[PDB]
């Protein structure tokens, strides 16, 4: 029933543009819409991937590992699964993998790989494979892991009970002023629901 | 250590805004960012997405999502029933009502989080998620009456939180539709739990 009429350029960035979208609603009426899209995107099925790290120790409980950044957006500084665009030619996988690296020191195995899922879909086309990962944090790979933040990168490495998420993330945010991901908190809500 | 210094307008439409921040990395050195903010914050977050936990008896309990087309996306998305909090509403106010206008249910407020980041790589744009239970057996939940505002147009789908993550990748498979990443990250967690 819906969908679009045309996509007018209202404005481009080197990274972000804003675009006029013209579109047909279920009633058959034309109307717009403001769409935020990246200039990045190019035949990846998604803008990026976000990992979701399990690490694995014998005798230890499970943990998620976490990143925290500042982010320019929102001026300040947030807690986030790894994550970062995938680069022209590779796999979701492949970013998954070389992003929770470079991120967090961290050698991962794949697990599972969703399909491209959206970010924000009431402002913006961007997409996601959101990438399960597991870490032998036995393997001696996975002992006294150094990231490798790329040019302009600055990350700090938080792991947190995988049974406690939730109220984990709750002490960081009472202590801290930071703000948490949207699809952390959902992950840890789900966990605590089950 | 890291701070914005100034924030340059790049362009401004009715609902977005494209803006060049310049801020500090932790080095000393300044640098830039492309940030996208919505025009309509006052609020806690510009948003509320609701969590809604359909509990009958005698069935399993059910999370309500729904689906709609999405401009920016320029497809259909199924998501957690979401909408902007109206100045000087509250997060669980708004959750209620989004709740009641998307799907007709009427729920009752389980928990709220703190604000959460949407995608703060590029946006400021911040919700509230609000976990709810609804009473299906109740009489007011028997045909539930969806009042959407101007312009939405919502299907309801409702599925069994103990196989959600199965029944999304079917209707990806199948429908082609997107999966929102917050949906998908919670129906993850539903599996990963103990
Ligand atoms: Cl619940
Ligand atoms: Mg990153
Ligand atoms: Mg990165
Ligand atoms: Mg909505
Ligand atoms: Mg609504």
């Amino acid at each position: 029933k819906q969908y679009i009429i045309s996509e007018e350029l209202i404005s481009e960035g080197k990274w972000v543009k804003l675009e006029k979208t013209t579109y047909m609603d279920p009633t058959g009426k034309t109307r717009t819409w403001e769409s935020v899209k990246r200039t990045t995107r190019k035949e990846q099925t998604a803008d990026g991937v976000a990992v979701i790290p399990v690490l694995q120790r014998t005798l230890h409980y499970e943990c998620i590992v976490l990143v925290k950044q500042f982010r320019p957006p929102m001026g300040g500084y947030c807690i986030e699964f790894p994550a970062g665009l995938i680069d022209d030619g590779e796999t979701p996988e492949a970013a998954a993998l070389r992003e929770l690296e470079e991120e967090t020191g961290y050698k991962g195995d794949i697990a599972e790989c969703s399909p491209a899922v959206c970010m924000d879909p009431g402002l913006s086309n961007c997409t996601i494979h959101i990438v399960t990962v597991t870490i032998n944090g036995d393997d001696a790979e996975n002992a006294r892991p150094k990231p490798k933040p790329g040019d302009g990168e600055f990350v700090e490495v938080i792991s947190l009970p995988k049974n406690d998420l939730l109220q984990r993330l709750d002490a960081l945010v009472a202590e801290e002023h930071l703000t948490v991901d949207a699809r952390v908190y959902s992950y840890a809500l789900a966990l605590k629901h089950a």
